[PDB]
């Protein structure tokens, strides 16, 4: 037999959350990443000519309790593609790009536990 796993909004809510408030409980590392980078606010026009697809914790958040999911993997998709959006964007010595790796240590040591008691 062949089939694909369905999950209800609310399943997906109380699985997914810990790994993100995992990322929102680093301070200083989740500060930048808890609302949409705001080029005029942040004084770095070219952002949007770099960064195409923006992503933050306050979209993703959003999206997993207003039920804007559908599968496990969709959040993954989102929360690594903010990642990877502030590795492209920013210098390997800054403070955003260190912040960022950090974030990603964490929701590794956080999603590992996550996704294989999900399937
Ligand atoms: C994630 O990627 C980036 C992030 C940021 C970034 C975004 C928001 C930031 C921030 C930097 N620095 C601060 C100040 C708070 C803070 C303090 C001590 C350490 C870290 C953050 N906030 C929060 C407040 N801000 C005030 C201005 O309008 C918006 C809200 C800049 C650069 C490149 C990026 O691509």
């Amino acid at each position: 037999s062949m089939r694909k796993k369905i999950f209800k909004p609310e399943e997906l809510r109380q699985a997914l959350m810990p790994t993100l408030e995992a990322l929102y409980r680093q301070d200083p590392e989740s500060l930048p990443f808890r609302q949409p980078v705001d080029p005029q606010l942040l004084g770095i026009p070219d952002y949007f000519d770099i960064v195409k697809n923006p992503m933050d914790l306050s979209t993703i958040k959003r999206k997993l309790d207003t039920g804007q999911y559908q599968e496990p993997w969709q959040y993954v998709d989102d929360v690594w593609l903010m990642f990877n959006n502030a590795w492209l964007y920013n210098r390997k010595t800054s403070r955003v790009y260190k912040f960022c790796s950090k974030l990603a240590e964490v929701f590794e040591q956080e999603i590992d536990p996550v996704m294989q008691s999900l399937g």
